[PDB]
């Protein structure tokens, strides 16, 4: 209950929210029906339109008017936003040529340049070349600023988890806002787009930007607009907002579109319908930037114009009916549409199973476009698991597609041709950047970057100390001319040891066999053991360990690598394929050979006898014997020291990738450095887990079994370059497997690896960050390179898409 008795005189738009009971008059009130009677007398007066027209320069003032055309508007911040236009000769933003904003040109009084932060629902990110005709004011902020080709949203690619990332730089699955539907079972509660629940602070998490600002003393704007508020009515706030008294006005405000999204729904991303809200868009940032132009803002303000997510084709024919799947239809609960996500109907049921549901789902159809997972088997890519509040059962629903539970929640709940949702690198879902102001670069392009980053260039932007998130502090330094944020690289914790020969061959009793069989070539072999050709294998300089372990560096002729003494296996192994490189096979002879390593204790070594036991878990090496270098140094690649578990079904994968790619690749990128490893992350937190948290061992030892492979590929960005003699920036691709027992994941995977080993890996892409959190090491640290570069670089995602 409100009482709705008091008044909005004077309070229109009220900054502070008043304490109940009082009736409120801020931009939200409409939504919590909570105004006050007279708001929209007051605070939502229409009269007259938006635009001054030439009879009305000089009027007498007229508190009904909308906005106003008297010589007193200026210093009241209530002109209408084209009075200096059409009464004082002056030209629209639009028409002026742009000029370098060197410096912020701001009023006195103003002790930061204020962030207006843009935000456009739906709006996808080829509007900005498709749409360019119709949109002359985004156009000129896109050339004349800083603008990225499209930005990359959050899984899912839906509303709230992408306007709260882009508010706190966290994964949806730290700030908790999972998706626009959501059921918590801690609080047995439900949040729905409709209805009050979503009002509730237990569903928000992490600190979003206004809240940052507030508490390190920057005041905010209201970042939310209720939808009735017409969005000429929201720009003429802002700009009064920016009028108040030094101490009284905000740096930092958002405005927010729900166009060109509403649209995007009904008509499709390129339905003709379309042209009108992206013209209707366009007007209203010529608005803004008019406004500030009057308020002699327009060099003064920084300005990001961003989106939330794209759009896409769909329509109600293009679902998929778990009906034609389950039998046990109604014992379950799908959250539907552009991801699926599926629980118990009933915490009693106790005959609810999840493996007999998935296995329901998978490959059942030769077409299917649903793929079902365990939340902890979707790409490490979507960081989707990590919250009570996603479901155990994910579907990755194909573009262009939905899930439904029956065909009668489609009919009973045609309308719609566009949607989003899906799977954050799709072409279609990705969204837009510009930023334009004194604080960003002048006519700069940047390349595509995830919108994650943004909450800490935000704070860079107002000076502010960001919470912790998952952007990389320095990774879009390249976006400013100033405000850039100086990270140093993170200190190692833990040295490593560099073990000499130390144990005799008989003292190992590891089940092991091998058939292996001059001081000109001795000499040789041991300048490769102590490191004679490291600079060759290891050429970004050792990862760094950045957590307290023991572990041994290993060299050898053609790789080196780090060696746990606590897991026995390598945290990583490095080694660079030439684009000249050779590849040969396993001779016939050393087909199951495991060597002892004389460097390191039988007690911090495999067995060969515990995968003999274990009739589920066989062996790979990480670095592959098929890349030696000569038939001696192949003897290295079958050390007791590069061999790791892997499942008969992973191998398949690994041998390919291996065999046939690594070659590939070299052959492509004229040369690659080649990184991998295993990575241990049982509960799904995308965090490397300590040896207490490992859930599998090879069969009677305490070789403990890894949940993923990963791989980073570097070779130079001038590709006419080889990799190890590289002068400039360098490339990257990355990818983080599932090491997984079958390979249910790939429909194909009865064929021959050539046609689907590929296509796994390609979904199962990754940043070289990524690997960071889920292994504690800090790679690339000797590079002759910015380190900011070099964090770009590490945010990088091969996305395999085409062309945007
Ligand atoms: C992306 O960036 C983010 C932000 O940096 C990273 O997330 C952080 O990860 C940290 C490490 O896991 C984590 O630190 C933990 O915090 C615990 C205290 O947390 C509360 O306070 C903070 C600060 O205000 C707050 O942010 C938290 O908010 C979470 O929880 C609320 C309520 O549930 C949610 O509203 C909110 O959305 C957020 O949820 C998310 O995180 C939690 C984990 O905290 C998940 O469970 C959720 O699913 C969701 O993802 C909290 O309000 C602290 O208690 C922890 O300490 C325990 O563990 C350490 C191990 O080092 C140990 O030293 C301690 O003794 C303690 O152990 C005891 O508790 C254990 C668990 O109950 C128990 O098993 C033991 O036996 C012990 O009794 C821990 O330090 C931090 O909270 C989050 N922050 C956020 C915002 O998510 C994230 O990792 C990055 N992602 C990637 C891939 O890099
Ligand atoms: O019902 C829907 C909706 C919309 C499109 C849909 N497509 N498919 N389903 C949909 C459901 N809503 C209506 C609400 C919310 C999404 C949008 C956020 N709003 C801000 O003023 C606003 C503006 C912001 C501007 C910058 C940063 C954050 C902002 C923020 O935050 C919302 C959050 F905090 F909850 F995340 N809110 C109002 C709009
Ligand atoms: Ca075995
Ligand atoms: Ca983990
Ligand atoms: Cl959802
Ligand atoms: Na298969
Ligand atoms: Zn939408």
């Amino acid at each position: 209950w409100t009482a709705t008795s008091g008044s909005c005189k004077g309070r229109c738009f009220e900054l502070q929210e008043v304490g109940p009971p009082d009736c409120r008059c801020d931009n939200l009130c409409k939504s919590y029906s909570s105004c006050c009677h007279d708001f929209d007398e007051l605070c939502l007066k229409t009269a007259r339109g938006w635009e001054c027209t030439k009879d009305r320069c000089g009027e007498v003032r007229n508190e009904e008017n909308a906005c106003h055309c008297s010589e007193d508007c200026l210093s009241r911040g209530d002109c209408c936003t084209n009075y200096q236009v059409v009464c004082k000769g002056e030209s629209h933003w639009v028409d002026d040529d742009c000029e370098e904003i060197k410096v912020p040109e701001c009023p006195a009084g103003f002790v930061r340049p204020p962030l207006i932060i843009f935000s456009v629902d739906g709006f996808r990110a080829s509007y900005m070349k498709k749409g360019s005709k119709v949109m002359p004011n985004i156009e000129k902020l896109r050339s004349c600023g800083t603008h990225a080709p499209y930005m990359r949203p959050v899984y899912p690619t839906k509303t709230f988890p992408n306007l709260y990332t882009l508010a706190t730089g966290l994964y949806p699955e730290s700030h908790g806002i999972v998706g626009n539907s959501m059921y918590d079972p801690v609080f047995d509660a439900s949040f729905h787009l409709r209805g009050r629940e979503k009002f509730n602070h237990r569903w928000w998490g992490g600190q979003p930007l206004w809240i940052t600002a507030t508490k390190q003393g920057v005041r905010a704007g209201t970042f939310f607009w209720s939808v009735s508020i017409p969005h000429e009515r929201r720009i003429l706030t802002i700009l009064q907002w920016l009028s108040l008294p030094d101490n009284e006005r905000p740096s930092v405000y958002a405005f927010y579109s729900e166009q060109p999204d509403f649209s995007g729904h009904k008509y499709g991303p390129f339905g003709p319908e379309m042209t009108n809200p992206l013209r209707e868009i366009d007007k209203t940032v010529g608005q803004l930037m008019d406004g500030l132009k009057q308020l002699r803002l327009h060099r003064c303000v920084n300005v990001i114009f961003v989106g939330d997510h794209g759009m896409e084709d769909v329509t109600c024919d293009r679902t998929e009916f778990l009906s034609n799947y389950l039998t046990n239809v109604d014992d379950i609960t799908l959250v539907p549409g552009t991801l699926g996500r599926i629980r118990a109907k009933s915490i009693n049921n106790s005959k609810y199973d999840p493996k007999t549901i998935i296995a329901a789902l998978t490959c059942k159809k030769p077409d299917q476009h649903f793929k079902p997972y365990m939340k902890q088997h979707l790409p490490k890519r979507l960081h989707y698991a990590n919250n009570r509040r996603i479901e155990d059962i994910h579907l990755l629903v194909d573009r262009r597609w939905h899930v439904a539970r029956k065909p009668l929640d489609v009919y009973k709940k045609c309308f719609f041709q566009g949607d989003h949702g899906f799977d954050n690198k799709v072409n279609s879902m990705q969204t837009v950047f510009v930023g334009y102001g004194p604080t960003f670069k002048y006519r700069t392009k940047v390349p595509p970057f995830e919108n994650i980053e943004l909450y800490n260039v935000m704070c860079d932007l107002l000076g502010l100390k960001p919470a912790p998130n998952n952007g990389t502090h320095g990774s879009l330094n390249h976006l400013l001319r100033t405000n850039t944020f100086r990270p140093t690289m993170p200190d190692e914790v833990s040295r490593p040891n560099y073990p000499g020969i130390m144990y005799l061959q008989s003292e190992f009793d590891l089940g092991c066999t091998c058939d292996d069989k001059n001081k000109l070539e001795e000499l040789n072999k041991r300048l490769h053991t102590k490191g004679s050709t490291k600079e060759r294998h290891l050429l970004y300089g050792r990862p760094a360990v950045l957590y307290r372990t023991s572990y041994d560096i290993l060299y050898h002729t053609d790789f080196e690598s780090g060696y746990s003494e606590i897991f026995l296996m390598p945290l990583w192994t490095s080694y660079t394929i030439s684009k000249q490189a050779e590849v040969s096979s396993i001779p016939e002879h050393l087909t199951n050979c495991v060597r002892p390593d004389v460097r390191v204790s039988p007690g911090f070594s495999q067995n060969c006898l515990a995968y003999k036991n274990d009739k589920q878990m066989s062996y790979g090496f990480l670095f592959p014997p098929y890349l030696s270098s000569s038939p001696e140094a192949k003897y290295d690649a079958f050390l007791v020291t590069n061999m790791v578990p892997m499942y008969p079904a992973f191998k398949r994968v690994w041998a390919y990738f291996q065999r046939v790619l690594v070659k590939k690749y070299a052959s492509e990128r004229n040369g690659v450095n080649v990184i991998s490893g295993p990575i241990f992350d049982y509960n799904y937190d995308g965090l490397r887990d300590t040896e207490d948290e490992i859930k599998q061992y090879v069969e009677g030892s305490s070789i403990p079994v890894p949940t993923h492979y990963y791989s980073i590929i570097t070779s130079c960005l001038d590709f006419t370059q080889p990799a190890d003699k590289c002068d400039g920036p360098l490339s990257v691709s990355s990818f983080i497997l599932p090491h997984r027992p079958d390979n249910d994941e790939s429909c194909n995977s009865s064929e021959d690896e050539s046609k689907w080993v590929e296509e796994l890996m390609k979904m199962h892409t990754a940043r070289v960050r990524d690997i960071e959190h889920l292994t504690g090491l800090d790679f690339y640290r000797k590079t002759s390179r910015s380190y900011s570069e070099i964090l770009t670089l590490k945010t990088y995602l091969h996305t395999y898409e085409s062309e945007i």
